[PDB]
């Protein structure tokens, strides 16, 4: 099973010059319980922006190109990338945009995050379609002291 991975801010956007401008610290711990143990799958362009590996999960960096790091697993194709995670349950797609367009038609379940901030981006999560998702969870939390936007948790399953 491949699911999907982020957090969005107003009008889907995911990105701003290779950059996440916003500290949402809460889901930044949703992300990690919900990756953690399973294989994550990532862009190029989203390792660079990460800077280095993701304890307790299994790395691997789409790219055209030839790794420059063996502590992570390097491919050149998304049929490369879900081979190299092997017999797991769940593989989880992290971004960035243009990853999460070519994962999306694959995926069964989204794992997104809804932030309540208006940010200028470049980068944006695919438009899909309403109609092939249903919602079932979701948890919405008022800002706080540590959090400064409000945010909402929601999980879909195609239909
Ligand atoms: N809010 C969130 O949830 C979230 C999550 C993730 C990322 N982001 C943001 O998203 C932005 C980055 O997204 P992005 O769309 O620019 O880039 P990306 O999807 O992270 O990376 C694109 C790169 O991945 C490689 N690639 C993608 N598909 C491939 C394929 N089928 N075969 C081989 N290589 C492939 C290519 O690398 P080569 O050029 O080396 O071939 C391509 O240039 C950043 O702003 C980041 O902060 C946000
Ligand atoms: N909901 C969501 N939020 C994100 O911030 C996010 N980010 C990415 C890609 N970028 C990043 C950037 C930093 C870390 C990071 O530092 N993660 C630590 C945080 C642990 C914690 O804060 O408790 C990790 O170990 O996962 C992960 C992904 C992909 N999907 C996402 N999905
Ligand atoms: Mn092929
Ligand atoms: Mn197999
Ligand atoms: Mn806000």
């Amino acid at each position: 099973m491949i699911s999907l991975i982020a957090a969005l801010a107003v009008d889907r956007v995911i990105g701003m010059e290779n950059a996440m401008p916003w500290n949402l610290p809460a889901d930044l711990a949703w992300f990690k319980r919900n990756t953690l143990n399973k294989p994550v799958i990532m862009g190029r362009h989203t390792w660079e922006s990460i800077g280095r590996p993701l304890p307790g999960r299994k790395n691997i960096i789409l790219s055209s190109q030839p790794g420059t790091d063996d502590r992570v697993t390097w491919v050149k194709s998304v049929d490369e990338a879900i081979a190299a995670c092997g017999d797991v349950p769940e593989i989880m797609v992290i971004g960035g945009g243009r990853v999460y367009e070519q994962f999306l038609p694959k995926a069964q379940k989204l794992y997104l995050t809804h932030i309540d901030a208006e940010v200028e981006g470049d980068t944006h999560f695919p438009d899909y379609e309403p109609d092939d998702w249903e919602s079932v969870f979701s948890e919405f939390h008022d800002a706080d002291a540590q959090n400064s936007h409000s945010y909402c948790f929601e999980i879909l399953e195609r239909r």
